């Protein structure tokens, strides 16, 4: 009944569909994905624009003193006026270029002659320079953008370029979270009564959720009661969310309601996955009622287990729904920096600390991983300023320093700290 | 008068300082650098706790038939009942291990007999197996997390088993942002006028603060008008800011009053760097009347030289301000997938797509380059996907493709698409 995490990922990337486009405003369309193609309307620069500060000349008459005829900034500076040969024009960069003039001189190459205006131009200058002519950055109707490309600051500011303010994209999925236990309090409780932990799951999977841009719906502690875990459920899918992550009640205990409700709800494609951390992991897919489909993940208990699980089937889940078309995680190959004992079952997604060095060890630069130490599914501090999940495959055997292996990048690499 | 690139980031590492620490909440601490240590004010488990679903047992027993004296889950399930030698104890994962119960026998190692409760242990367990002791994950009192530690996901797990949910954190800085230009229109304008162009960086700065999980003030487009120039800067230094960003209105111009502005308002540190695309970038500090410091940053105007301002000098002075130790950005080496012409005299951070590959050209794992293509600093185009600037040295050779060369990481390294 336990299945390889490759196929658990096929599966949950089989079912999962991109979400329907949106339109939002400039600004909500940051980190969304594009749902149509972006054209310009008019061409960059619309003008020909000066690139310096300095004077617009007819190339061919060479340097010489010469009256400047008009001063040409913005707007309507210079319109009407014809730089003919023997005259020149005043421009700042993006100025517009006056008829006539064919080059323009940076203002270094020149100086201010007299105490009406007149000017020496100190160098021979060639037709074209220092002048973008009219859409040479962007031409009129170009694509600009694509659908499919995540808009990031470069492509807002494209799409400013293009006077677009209201954007198709597709949309972030909303996602409900929710805790299981009998054994469970909320963060708040100071002194804990016997038997009792503090719910660290829930905030924790908040903020992961609140790191992948979507709404969270937070549906607090549910105890371990079918009766009330199926409320909670049926509440949940029938509330507009996309994604449902429960953690907790899916192992192998008496009062464990959420394989059998979910059975019950919708279709568990699986229930167990071969992996360590991460064994008890079950995916459904729920339809809620008339209308659409509502993706469960009965996350495991152990903090450990249900981050790992978030970060390797729920992360590409929001990115597939949110229209990415590359929601794998990125997978770099780094060298080991102490030696790390693989399991001979279950293949381990080992949390580490990876840095890019000068030398990884074997001479050449390239990433290196230092274990953040014991790997028990229940101890949360081996997450603590993990940055990647090694790939170990179960071997039983020890993978000494400096060996190869394949790590899943689970934090913003442009965020990593430098060696 | 044009400093190094290198000396420009240790002048502005040097005059930037990090802000005062605030209280914020729990889900107000997300992204947010810790501002104080963290203890466990109790253990984790805080009780003996199961690993496993099955029964606690005393070890010596071994297998056989025995009576289930209490059921053991949560609270205080099996308070004052002694699980003595020739009996056993139901439990749950995480469920407390009663009194005199030495191990736990997993439910896939046991059998229920009979139609009272009795079941049969049908393995010899070990003193200590599938116990959480008390403190195993986490001991009373030790420090979870430490001053200078930037709060993820998992952070956010750990400060909510820990009880914590007011934390001191090192919070962002607000930054001002303006446009300055009389060719600017808004990005709503529909057909320009004659010498007009819609302001494209202001936007795209607010987009790339809003990366950066700043709070934005948006000053709006300013006229290229010492008077009015001067207004909106004293109003932004007063206002609360840390940061002001303005773009344009910094090279040679007769109406480019941001360097004589700032140099009148503070001391401006630096107004030419030696760099490709950027060279007009200026970097002020300002006192604000009483009672703090405000940095500014005179931007150029060319959209790609405004972005990759932002990118190498504005970003890690955001982070330093919020109290990262590791402000700098990442930097890998990778190989060139096409051959790029280095300029003679200043060096350039050419814009790339960067990719993992299994065989980057040289036969072993590596990042690759692809260049966005034409760099002319007046082309948005060439900042379209760019993740990365690759820092190629002032030679003015040509660099072959396969050769290896320094890379800024400017985007999401976790959001990086996949080869
Ligand atoms: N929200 C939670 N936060 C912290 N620990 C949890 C949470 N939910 C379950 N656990 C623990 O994870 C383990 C497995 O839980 P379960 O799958 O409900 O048996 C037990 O040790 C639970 O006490
Ligand atoms: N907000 C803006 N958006 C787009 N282009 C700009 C903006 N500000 C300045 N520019 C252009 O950048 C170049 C340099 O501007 P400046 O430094 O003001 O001379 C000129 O081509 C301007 O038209
Ligand atoms: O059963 Mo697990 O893989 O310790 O959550
Ligand atoms: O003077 Mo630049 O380096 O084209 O902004
Ligand atoms: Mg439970
Ligand atoms: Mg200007």
């Amino acid at each position: 009944e336990m299945i390889p995490t490759e196929e658990a990922l096929r599966i949950v990337f089989g079912v999962s569909k991109r979400l329907p486009p949106v339109i939002v405003s400039l600004y909500e369309a940051l980190g969304k994905v594009l749902a149509e193609d972006i054209r310009a309307p008019d061409p960059l620069p619309p003008y020909p624009a000066s690139v310096k500060d300095g004077y617009a000349v007819v190339a061919s008459d060479g340097p010489g003193e010469y009256p400047v005829i008009t001063e040409s900034r913005a707007g309507n500076d210079g319109l009407g006026v014809t730089v003919t040969p023997g005259t020149v024009a005043y421009v700042t960069t993006g100025g517009p270029i006056p008829d006539g003039a064919d080059a323009v001189v940076q203002v270094e190459d020149t100086k201010v002659i007299g105490d009406s205006k007149r000017v020496k131009i100190l160098i021979q200058t060639k037709k074209g320079t220092d002048i973008r002519r009219v859409g040479c950055d962007i031409e009129k109707d170009a694509t600009v953008l694509t659908t499919g490309e995540r808009i990031g600051a470069s492509e807002i500011g494209l799409l400013a370029t293009a006077g677009v303010t209201m954007v198709k994209v597709y949309p972030m999925p909303i996602v409900a979270i929710l805790s299981t236990g009998d054994e469970l309090v909320e963060p708040t409780a100071g002194t804990l009564g016997r038997g009792q932990i503090r719910d660290s799951n829930r905030a924790m999977l908040v903020a992961a959720v609140m790191q992948q841009q979507c709404k969270v719906v937070d549906l607090g502690i549910v105890r371990d009661d079918r009766k009330e875990l199926e409320k909670v459920l049926d509440e949940a899918v029938s509330s507009g969310v996309d994604i449902i992550l429960t953690s907790g009640g899916v192992s192998m205990g008496d009062r464990d309601f959420v394989k059998p409700l979910l059975e019950e709800k919708g279709k568990v494609y699986f229930s167990k996955v071969l992996m360590a951390p991460g064994k008890p992991l079950t995916f459904a897919e729920i339809r809620a009622k008339p209308g659409k489909t509502v993706l469960a993940f009965g996350l495991p208990g152990n903090p450990v287990s249900c981050l790992v699980c978030f970060n390797i089937f729920v992360v590409p889940t929001i990115r597939q729904l949110a229209g990415w078309t590359s929601p794998h995680p990125l997978r770099v190959r780094l060298r080991l920096q102490e030696p790390i004992k693989s399991d001979p079952i279950r293949p381990e997604f080992h949390r580490a600390i990876i840095k890019w060095k000068d030398n990884d060890g074997s001479g050449t630069p390239g990433f290196v991983a230092e274990s953040t130490g014991h790997q028990m599914s229940s101890r949360l501090l081996s997450m603590r300023s993990a940055n990647a999940l090694l790939e170990l495959p179960a071997t039983g055997n020890v993978l000494s320093a400096g060996s190869s292996v394949s790590a899943i990048i689970v934090s913003d690499i442009s965020a990593f700290s430098i060696d």
